[PDB]
């Protein structure tokens, strides 16, 4: 099963949406790519029902013709549905189109065997991990050319306020298409080469069994940590929802990976906080800024929390206006690529 879900209609009330269906929408075979040109590596992570394993494509992209990339794939056990959420997952991703803060897709082996998505490789991982690698490098404070790249220095605000201008970036787009992500965390955001955050769902190779942060609910297990409450109570997901996650993962980024609402295990209590109008402290690198960024996200009123696009106005002013021409330059090469 996949996390995310395109907004196809809403109703005129509208307490009624209505989701685009995957298997509906056509597959271009475009995409397809051929088997034994792949070649895979070692497992970047494994879960319940599949993994993504690291890998080489030759001949697979025009601008780079030895490229390594991230394959997912499903398990031999194999049930049948799940063959059908991968092709979903692949149907939504073509249906998006590219965006250089996400996960992008880059081809598929659908023809022949067991079904490959093959998607970018991001060299740093999981922003989460990261954070917790160069926690101890972490110093508050040409830096700005340097942010983009990956020229090697101590862990400074500006790398924070980069990996949070990114998100925004990346979830204005899928904002833009109608996309509600549904488990924005920290976790789902990884970095590429030149330090760039790209949004994905780690969902088919990441088991939530093991997990700590997912909660069971109703024979399924939620990021109740990172849900608005109108998802925890109502179940409920929007953009507006997303918004609320946004301000989670800013508590993890200006935390250095910090668990969110330390101390406090999901329970009865924790709901009733919750509800009570119960709101994190500023965490100890959270500029005075970026923690109105996440009060402003964790307005109790979902149509009060600020859009995507907004957002990424707001944290723009808080860079240097170097870093936006760095941006908008490796934001044309993106597009340029192949
Ligand atoms: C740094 C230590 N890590 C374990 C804690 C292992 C090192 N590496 C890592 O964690 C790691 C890296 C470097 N990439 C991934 C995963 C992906 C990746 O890169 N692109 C993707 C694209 C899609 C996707 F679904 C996963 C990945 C991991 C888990
Ligand atoms: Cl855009
Ligand atoms: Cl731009």
């Amino acid at each position: 099963e996949i996390r995310w879900r395109v907004i196809e209609s809403i109703s005129p009330d509208g307490h009624e949406y209505i989701y685009v269906d995957p298997m509906q929408l056509p597959y271009d075979s475009r995409w397809e790519f051929p088997r034994d040109g792949l070649v895979l590596g070692r497992v970047l992570g494994s879960g319940a029902f599949g993994k993504v394993v690291e890998g080489t494509a030759y001949g697979l992209s025009r601008s780079q013709p030895v490229m390594k990339v991230a394959v997912k794939m499903l398990k031999p056990t194999a049930r049948s549905s799940e063959k059908q959420a991968l092709m979903s997952e692949l149907k939504i991703m073509t249906h998006l189109g590219p965006h250089l803060n996400i996960v992008n897709l880059l081809g598929a082996c659908t023809k022949s065997g067991p079904i490959y998505i093959i998607t970018e490789y991001c060299f740093y991982g999981d922003l989460v991990n990261y954070l917790h690698k160069n926690r101890d490098s972490f110093l508050s404070h040409e830096v700005k050319n340097l942010l983009s790249d990956d020229n090697s220095e101590g862990l400074t605000l500006l790398d924070l306020l980069s990996f949070t201008y990114q998100v925004a970036r990346g979830m204005e787009f899928l904002a833009s298409k109608n996309c509600v992500h549904r488990d924005l965390a920290a976790r789902n955001v990884l970095l590429a080469q030149g330090k760039i955050v790209k949004i994905c769902d780690f969902g088919l190779a990441r088991d939530i069994m093991h997990d700590s942060n997912y909660v069971s609910k109703g024979s399924t297990f939620l990021p109740v940590k990172w849900m608005a409450p109108e998802s925890i109570f109502d179940n409920l997901y929007t953009t507006l929802s997303d918004v609320w996650s946004y301000g989670i993962l800013l508590w993890e980024i200006f935390s250095l990976g910090g668990t969110p609402y330390p101390g406090m295990m999901v329970d009865s209590t924790f709901y009733n906080k919750i509800k009570s109008g119960y709101r994190m402290a500023k965490p100890d690198h959270a500029t005075s800024e970026v923690y109105e960024i996440m009060v402003k996200c964790w307005n109790s009123e979902p149509e009060k929390r600020p859009s995507f696009y907004h957002l990424s106005e707001i944290v723009e002013n808080l860079l240097p206006g170097q870093y936006k021409k760095s941006y908008e330059k490796i934001h044309l090469d993106f597009l340029k690529s192949d």
